[PDB]
């Protein structure tokens, strides 16, 4: 009997996570498409900054990212659509992670989590390189608000038994219902758990918890789901 | 015993279809985002046709749709990125369904299936209106190749027992492993089945088949899955 309910919880837990992994991969691919196309369109006239300014204020694009901008290699200037942020003499775009990563990889990248100079929160960014006839001209950032990412992974009913979260391949937390955890290794809130695909079962504070991880292939992110085993058992009802 | 295997086939069938519905809604939302942003960017200078031409040839955008173009209200001209098609004196963009629909609705639309003048296949299109300071200036099409749509819905292992397909809310087939069915009511290949969500069980040619439909809310499309019941039973193994 216990194994009857156990293998149905396990398998319903399988459902929700693979369902979430696909949803995250889709939204990620979608944001990457929007970023790639925006970059290519800016490359029609990459040093026409007035052009780039207008494009970044177009409403659908502007509303799809926390913030978008383009830093220039030659003059270290920034064209940017953040309504509550401007650079000053302490800011050089070329020293930033989205920029350095896009310059290094010479293609679209997704950064590690880092502190946003604007919101002062941990974020991630899509970074893209900008070319003028195969000369590197600068790079773009498309910032991703991580609490919105946490709402996205927690778009499934997890029996009301727990929650989902995301980590990098090194276990650095990317999304969590409590954003304070972003930027921390996940062992901070979920100790004695190894970062590996499959299911683990551990006790914490006198209760058992099921933990499921599923990899996101394209960025080697992990989707974590944690559920109170007892509440899970109940909430198949 | 039969009801034991039956309720697991039913529920695995539940999994795959809701999994597919979400995947279709995601890709649709993604294409709509790309189309909305492209239209808005063209609206920065809507009668600069040279500008629109360049944008539509940018590779990521061009590779995301079968074909993209913009027809103009004033002169009935077409800017268009189809490498194997040009209009002639028998073609007027303003009489086409993507155009008429976008003009009618005054927002982004997804057309009913219709015959593509270029490929001579049934397709669908995202249509968008183009404005110059709230005067209607023309409309855009973003064509969707339906066999690629059929590959997308059939991205799940359906036990090797059958296949998935898509219909409009009127049961007109939008995607099918055999594209010959596109544009036909689904009763052509799947008779005595009502178009409704849930599961039906019918006999055809001396075998029982399970049929699951799930609605796609945003366009009122239906995702159909058909499986040979016996093969389904086997292929949980
Ligand atoms: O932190 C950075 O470098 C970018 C630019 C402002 C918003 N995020
Ligand atoms: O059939 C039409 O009107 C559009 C334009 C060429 C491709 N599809
Ligand atoms: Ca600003
Ligand atoms: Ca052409």
């Amino acid at each position: 009997v216990r194994e009857e309910i156990e293998s149905l919880v396990q398998d319903s837990l399988m459902e929700m996570v693979k369902g979430v992994k696909n949803t995250i991969e889709s939204d990620l691919a979608s944001k990457k498409g929007l970023a790639q196309s925006t970059t290519e369109i800016l490359q029609l006239d990459p040093t026409n900054k007035a052009f780039a300014k207008s494009v970044l204020e177009s409403p659908n694009l502007k509303g799809s990212f926390l913030a978008i901008g383009l830093g220039y290699e030659s003059d270290a200037t920034v064209v940017e659509n953040d309504d509550g942020w401007e650079p000053n003499a302490d800011y050089d775009p070329r020293k930033r992670p989205w920029y350095v990563d896009a310059k290094r990889e010479r293609k679209l990248v997704v950064t590690e989590p880092y502190v946003d100079i604007s919101t002062k929160k941990i974020i991630i960014s899509i970074g893209t390189p900008v070319y003028q006839q195969s000369n590197f001209v600068g790079a773009m950032f498309y910032d991703v608000e991580l609490t919105q990412l946490a709402q996205l992974v927690n778009s499934v009913n997890l029996f009301d038994a727990g929650y989902l979260f995301i980590t990098t391949k090194d276990g650095v937390t990317i999304a969590h219902p409590n954003a304070e955890n972003n930027g921390e290794k996940f062992s901070q809130f979920l100790p004695n758990v190894d970062l590996k695909e499959g299911t683990q079962r551990i006790e914490l504070d006198g209760k058992y918890y099921l933990v499921k991880f599923a990899q996101v292939p394209s960025e080697s992110w992990y989707i974590g789901a944690v559920v109170d085993e007892s509440i899970a058992f109940a909430m198949v009802d």
